[PDB]
């Protein structure tokens, strides 16, 4: 019975005196418990055009920017009509009060849980600033909860505003009276921060989200409701008709919260209107802002006086781009936030044949008509008219010459199904090349979409254009030299080498990362929409973004309209009443890393189970028992954080690419151990000690002898038998207490002779391990340092410290070494870290973090490289691909080559 009543109207009605029978939304209560919501000059309008919900009834007091958010936010809602989908409409009192409770009931019909103890209990808990963080305690002492926190939230109890692009999930309102109190009382219009402190951190946050308080620049904010209501005297460059270009944009009246979204979002792109990186000169008249690079530049945006938009841009070429960009920009912002102007909305193109004549118009799309057949007005060109309607605005450099395209368009050229079109197989200027071809029943809009996708945007791993044109109204972009990500997926399963299917997913995530960068959201990602260039994995061009189709800008205020292919797209798109931020694309590309990893796999049993595709998408099964592949630690930790419910969760698409951008993401091969299972050594299926486990001082494999050193069959005490504890064979030889041996008795090199260089503790120390190579290479108990000595002239050659690099880059204290055929040293330090050296130069390849608390053994299997250790206790058993120095290399390489590649494109 908890009914909801909203009285909306324009201020001084006597509104708030009609119920009794100014600072922001009021609340009361009648008795069926009614909830009132008294709504209240004109500067809360663009503050409060969200609290609307959809369960209320309204009771309007000619203002139709009211009706018109009524009508597009809760559609289904009596609204009666007031004097001082309509219902009824009564004049002004008794009468009236049994027409709202005859609605009321009516309502419920034309239109229980365990709710109510939560209600009570959220309803009967005072604090001083209400809001609270996710106290859960407080259910814990009395899958279902954002089921009914929303109903709460849609009855007056409380505000929880889960919209992903908000930031405020975490935070609940409590008693939210206080939040229309105190969100709304900021309110010539250019205060401050230390002003507004002086009356915090979530507080200002809050106010931007609800295009009250915008950022201008540091310690300032705009408030673009508090402008001044008269523009001053604007005196352009130029004044002739044919120095100018307006266009007008008429509509019924001004949306409530129109011109400070528009505000908002021409300050947030003028940066960038020439370059897509220079400020302009910008002022405020709260329904105006005037952007000014230069004499010959500018932009001057307003509404004369129904209720016109005008835009004044000079008839030159970058004022034809700022009028390009301006309209481009107030179409995406309209169908993003006012649906329902567009027909409602008139565009009108201002012309005139002779300066000094007064100008006359012509609707947008007769001139669209007139333009498909030619680029000239028949009582002056249309490109000194409306220059976006024929890509005039645009670079000249992709204009298409149709005398140079070869274009069939037969069904056996097709390449494939776009999102609003049809890519085809052609030739342009005598090149291979896809052709894009919007079919029949589209507008000019989407075209100008994909081209400011595909225009100011040059990355290498994005598509690129090299002609457009709007009388087929096609576009020219290129011939992807192996195809779609799909086709390799599902055909070509041999060619995925797992290098080769890493740089696909890292291609990805780079183009992911750039697109995000210039404020672009692209909605959806799919092996389909990836395309192969080649399938060399050394290559620098692997994999690019095509199909551009459903992206759309997403400046910090978010995106409200859904798309996206179902199974593909992030659980707060499917779910089409939040507002969501970048981070679905975080959440596409998760499951795109997915695909890549299993293949053919979700999609192959999608394309035979549909419309559980998308149900599955909350959770799917682990890769590598669903489908059997070979595992691919570090990559399935990233897929796991990719595909999070929580968008906040999931990391950004800059660190994705960081995560991909390592090789240990792509060398790493991880077997834990069961609690408090110590191994000291270990054998290759593979054989370990402790006790002798499967899956005692030292162990080897003779083609299982147990023992402090052993080799397939020398034993070593310091009584050799065929304290010593080293021995190795690349000739054999070893080393026992504190001194080098070796035999085919050969050579005893004492080595107490290094107690000159470093410290005497570290020189005279019992020796670890020996490796033979040109040199030798010896490592001592609790020894940082690694003594290289020459067989030649058993003479020292000189020491390496593995502090150093440590502290260049943590216990440095050395474990154990093994030598690679590539010239890499591999050492083992007391902490958790690797260190890779270059034998001959004795560089620093890379060091190992992250990996482990202790390191203890460490060996090569077949080839792989394993690498035991604790995690103080834990033991964790590791397999390394023995190619991982050399894949750092090609990894760091492969990043430089393509980075000066990104910095070369612009
Ligand atoms: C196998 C065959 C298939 N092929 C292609 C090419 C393409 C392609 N190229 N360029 C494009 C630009 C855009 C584009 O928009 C998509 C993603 C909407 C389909 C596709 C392509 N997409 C699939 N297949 C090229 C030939 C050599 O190989
Ligand atoms: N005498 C009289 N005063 C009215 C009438 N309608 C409105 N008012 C005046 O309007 C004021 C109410 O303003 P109101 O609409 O509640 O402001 P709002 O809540 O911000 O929209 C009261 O002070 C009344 O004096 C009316 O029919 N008769
Ligand atoms: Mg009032």
């Amino acid at each position: 019975n908890r009914m909801k009543l909203m009285i909306v109207g324009n201020t001084g009605s006597g509104k708030t005196t009609l119920l009794q029978q100014t600072v922001g939304i009021d609340v009361k209560d009648w008795p069926l418990v009614l909830n009132v919501w008294d709504f209240a000059r004109e500067e809360f309008y663009s503050t409060h055009p969200h609290f609307m919900t959809q369960r209320a009834l309204y009771l309007a007091v000619a203002m139709k920017p009211w009706l018109f958010n009524i009508k597009a936010r809760a559609s289904s809602s009596p609204v009666i009509l007031v004097g001082t989908a309509i219902r009824d409409y009564h004049f002004v009192l008794a009468k009236l009060r049994k027409t709202i409770i005859n609605e009321s009931l009516n309502f419920k019909i034309r239109d229980v849980e365990l709710e109510k103890i939560i209600l009570s209990e959220r309803k009967n808990v005072p604090i001083e600033f209400p809001v609270i963080d996710r106290k859960r305690l407080l259910q814990l002492v009395r899958n279902e909860l954002p089921h009914a926190v929303h109903f709460l939230n849609e009855s007056g109890v409380l505000l929880h505003f889960q919209d992903p692009a908000l930031q405020l999930s975490d935070l609940y309102f409590v008693e939210p009276k206080w939040l229309c109190k105190i969100m709304a009382q900021i309110l010539k219009g250019i205060i401050s921060r230390r002003d507004v402190e002086k009356f915090m951190s979530q507080y200002f946050k809050l106010l931007e989200k609800f295009q009250i308080a915008l950022p201008i620049g540091e310690e300032y904010l705009l408030v673009p409701s508090s402008l001044s209501d008269h523009r001053p005297v604007i005196e352009l460059p130029h004044c002739e008709n044919s120095e100018i270009i307006i266009r007008l944009y008429e509509m019924p009246y001004f949306p409530m919260g129109f011109w400070s979204r528009l505000i908002n979002r021409l300050l947030e792109i003028s940066p960038y209107m020439l370059s897509g990186a220079l400020r302009p000169n910008r002022m405020y008249w709260r329904q105006g802002i005037y952007l000014n690079w230069s004499p010959e530049a500018y932009c001057l945006v307003g509404s004369e006086v129904e209720s016109f938009l005008k835009i004044t841009v000079p008839s030159c070429r970058k004022g034809c781009i700022l009028l390009g960009q301006v309209v481009d920009h107030i179409d995406s912002l309209m169908e993003e936030w006012f649906p329902g102007l567009l027909t409602l909305l008139k565009k009108w193109a201002l012309y005139s044949f002779n300066d000094g004549e007064e100008h006359q118009k012509i609707l947008l799309d007769d001139l669209m008509k007139k333009a498909e057949e030619g680029d000239l007005l028949v009582n002056i060109p249309i490109s000194q008219i409306a220059p976006d309607l024929i890509l005039a605005d645009l670079p000249r450099n992709i204009m298409l010459n149709n005398d140079e395209l070869e274009f069939e368009q037969a069904p056996e050229f097709l390449l494939g199904d776009g999102s609003f079109g049809s890519v085809y197989r052609a030739a342009y200027e005598g090149e291979e090349v896809a052709v894009k071809i919007f079919n029949k029943h589209t507008s000019l809009r989407l075209l100008r979409q994909e081209l400011v996708v595909l225009c100011h945007l040059h990355h290498p791993s994005l598509i690129s254009l090299l002609a457009a044109g709007i009388r087929p109204r096609m576009l020219v972009m290129e011939l992807a030299s192996k195809g779609s990500l799909d086709r390799l997926l599902q055909q070509d399963k041999a060619s995925l080498t797992r290098t080769l299917q890493h740089r696909i997913a890292l291609h990805v995530a780079d183009g992911l990362r750039y697109l995000h960068s210039a404020m672009i959201i692209y909605r959806d990602l799919k092996p389909h929409n990836v395309l192969l260039f080649t399938l060399y994995p050394n290559a620098a061009i692997i994999a690019k973004i095509a199909d551009y189709g459903t992206a759309q800008y997403c400046c910090r205020m978010g995106i409200k309209t859904s798309e996206g292919t179902p199974g593909f797209r992030a659980p707060e798109v499917a779910r089409g009443n939040v507002i969501y931020n970048q981070q679905a694309d975080v959440y596409s590309f998760g499951l795109l890393l997915y695909d890549i990893l299993t293949t053919g796999g979700r999609i192959v049993e999608g394309l035979k189970f549909p419309n559980e595709f998308d149900e599955l998408e909350g959770k799917l099964p682990d890769p590598v028992k669903e489908y059997g592949c070979a595992p691919w630690p570090m990559v399935e930790k990233l897929i796991k954080q990719c595909l999070k419910e929580n968008p906040q969760e999931r990391p950004t698409s800059a660190q994705v690419f960081d995560i991909l951008n390592s090789a240990e993401l792509v060398c790493l091969t991880r077997i834990l151990l069961p609690k408090n299972v110590i191994v000291e050594c270990m054998v290759a299926s593979i054989w370990l000690g402790c006790q002798l486990s499967f899956l005692i001082l030292c162990l080897a494999l003779v083609h299982i002898v147990s023992g402090t050193c052993l080799y397939c069959l020398l034993v070593g005490t310091g009584k050799l038998a065929i304290p010593l504890m080293c021995l190795s064979e690349s000739v054999m030889w070893g080393g026992c207490g504190t001194k080098i041996f070796s035999f085919s008795i050969q050579k005893l090199i004492e080595t107490r002779t290094s107690q000159l260089f470093s410290y005497a503790a570290f020189s005279d120390s019992n020796i670890i391990t020996v490796v033979v190579d040109t040199a030798l290479y010896i490592a001592k108990q609790n020894s940082p340092v690694v003594e290289v000595w020459d067989k030649k002239t058993e003479k020292l050659c000189g020491l390496i410290d593995c502090v150093h690099f440590l502290r260049e880059v943590y216990s440095g204290r050395v474990k154990t070494l093994c030598l690679q055929k590539n010239t890499a040293l591999w050492i083992g330090t007391g902490g958790g870290h690797i260190l890779l050296l270059d034998l001959s130069t004795r560089r620093l390849i890379r060091v190992i973090y992250n990996f482990c608390n202790s390191v203890r053994v460490m060996m090569t299997a077949q080839n792989v490289m394993l690498v035991l250790g604790y995690n103080r206790i834990q033991s964790c058993l590791t397999v390394w691909d023995i190619n991982l120095p050399h894949e750092v290399q090609n990894l760091e390489k492969h990043i430089e080559v393509r980075k000066e590649l990104a910095e070369k494109m612009r």
